[PDB]
């Protein structure tokens, strides 16, 4: 297949996998990450049988959190649980261990997932003058998660996805893989053709989204795009050119330490191993992988570093706020935030996610329903990394902007 990463440097892949390894010891409820597990299982690498314990931890945690009694004893909260999108990833995790969800606990979780989709269907509405409470990405992911377990969703639920496609890249890829799975599973035969046409659309929109550099959307959307596109069934001259161009671009960024985010790597590794989430229909748990070993040697400087002077600014709220910080080069945006909070009038709140700390509130102003704290480098360039991974450059002005999407 022309859209497959045929050639990759084994030491690059091993470095990437090396970045996920420490996470296999991070088993608290907020650190646990079904996406990392799936990434590794679909990869050419293995993280010890640290893996089995990880999955087992996922099972105990996702069950005890999501299956808690009819009403909790006088709290209405105590210990915030995984979301439904995360449940969908947990289901992908099970398949990656060649397990089908089952038992009474299994049924209850499948139900929770289906209820989620049903509720998103209702939020979207009638004839689509309305948004999903979460997003089309999780909508698609839910469908794909149930599909790989041979679980059928309502024709009306799939309809909502089809319609949204029929009338960015990351969402397209994920919607695509859901459709791709529905087709190969024949779980909604009553819309067999409608789905086939939706795939062609998805392929079209992704190629249209290709940048001068070769990425589909951006470097980080590229692996998911490739996950869907290696699924072929529409081999094309335009598609071959696009895929070759996309691949060169991806391999180039790999030489430059572009992927640092654990979730990103977990989406990349399957691709560098010619696998996608659609392979979870029938996973191959017999294939051997290369054992990753503790890196265990992070090089010591004993030098005085460079410092960077960076300007922090906050907009989209009254009043606006600015802050001057000089910190050691290589410091993350999150470090700069904690610094400003520690040594000044700044304050912020993040909440946990599978991509790490998601900035939810700045200066006591929390983003509401269709708002979010956008992060940009001046002038007006939205960052492509979150606070924990983005390491600002010298001279930069970094903007936390409350936006209405
Ligand atoms: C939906 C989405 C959003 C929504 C989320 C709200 C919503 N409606 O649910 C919005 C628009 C707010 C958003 C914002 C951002 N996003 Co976004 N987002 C996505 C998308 C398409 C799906 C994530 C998802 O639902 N995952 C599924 C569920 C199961 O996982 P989850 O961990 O529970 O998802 C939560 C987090 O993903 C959080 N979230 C969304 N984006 C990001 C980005 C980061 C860095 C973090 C830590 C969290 C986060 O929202 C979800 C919960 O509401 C992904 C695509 C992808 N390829 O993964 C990108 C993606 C994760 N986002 C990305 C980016 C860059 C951002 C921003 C930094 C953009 C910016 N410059 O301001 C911000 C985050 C800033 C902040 N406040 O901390 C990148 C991350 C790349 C990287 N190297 O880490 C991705 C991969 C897209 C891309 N190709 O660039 N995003
Ligand atoms: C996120 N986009
Ligand atoms: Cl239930
Ligand atoms: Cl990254
Ligand atoms: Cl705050």
């Amino acid at each position: 297949n022309i859209c497959e990463i045929t050639e990759v440097d084994s030491t690059l892949v091993e470095r990437l996998g090396q970045r996920l390894l420490p996470w296999m010891d991070r088993l608290s409820q907020e650190q646990l990450n079904p996406s990392i597990y799936v990434g590794l299982r679909l990869s050419s690498l293995q993280a010890g049988a640290k893996e089995a314990h990880y999955l087992h931890s996922l099972k105990l945690s996702y069950q005890q959190s999501l299956l808690r009694p009819a009403s909790n004893k006088d709290d209405n909260d105590s210990e915030a649980k995984p979301s439904m999108g995360q449940l969908a990833l947990y289901l992908l995790a099970l398949r990656a261990n060649c397990e089908f969800i089952g038992g009474r606990k299994g049924d209850r979780l499948v139900s929770q997932l289906k209820r989620f989709l049903e509720d998103e269907k209702r939020a979207i509405g009638h004839n689509h003058q309305g948004h999903p409470r979460t997003s089309y990405y999780q909508y698609s992911l839910g469908i794909l998660a149930l599909c790989v377990h041979q679980k059928r969703v309502h024709d009306s639920v799939v309809g909502k996805l089809l319609y949204a496609v029929e009338h960015s890249v990351d969402t397209m890829a994920m919607a695509g893989m859901a459709f791709s799975c529905l087709e190969l599973s024949n779980l909604n035969p009553k819309q067999r053709n409608r789905i086939n046409l939706a795939l062609k659309r998805v392929q079209e929109k992704i190629l249209k989204a290709q940048t001068p550099e070769g990425y589909f959307g951006n470097v980080y959307s590229t692996p998911l795009a490739l996950q869907l596109l290696m699924g072929s069934l529409r081999p094309s001259v335009e598609l071959g050119t696009a895929c070759l161009k996309a691949k060169a671009a991806l391999q180039a960024s790999l030489q430059h330490k572009t992927f640092q985010n654990p979730l990103m790597i977990s989406q990349l590794l399957p691709v560098l191993n010619q696998k996608s989430y659609v392979d979870l229909i029938s996973p191959d748990c017999q294939a051997p992988r290369a054992l990753l070993e503790p890196a265990l040697e992070t090089p010591p400087q004993a030098k005085v570093p460079k410092f960077i002077d960076v300007l922090l600014k906050v907009s989209g709220i009254s009043p606006s706020y600015r802050h001057s910080v000089s910190v050691p080069a290589g410091s993350s945006l999150e470090d700069i935030l904690k610094n400003a909070q520690e040594h000044g009038r700044f304050r912020f709140r993040t909440q946990a996610s599978l991509s790490g700390p998601f900035l939810t509130s700045v200066l006591g102003r929390k983003a509401g329903e269709r708002e979010f704290w956008q992060v940009l480098r001046d002038p007006d360039t939205p960052l492509q990394q979150g606070i924990a991974d983005y390491r600002p450059k010298d001279g930069e002005t970094i903007e936390l902007r409350l936006v209405g999407w």
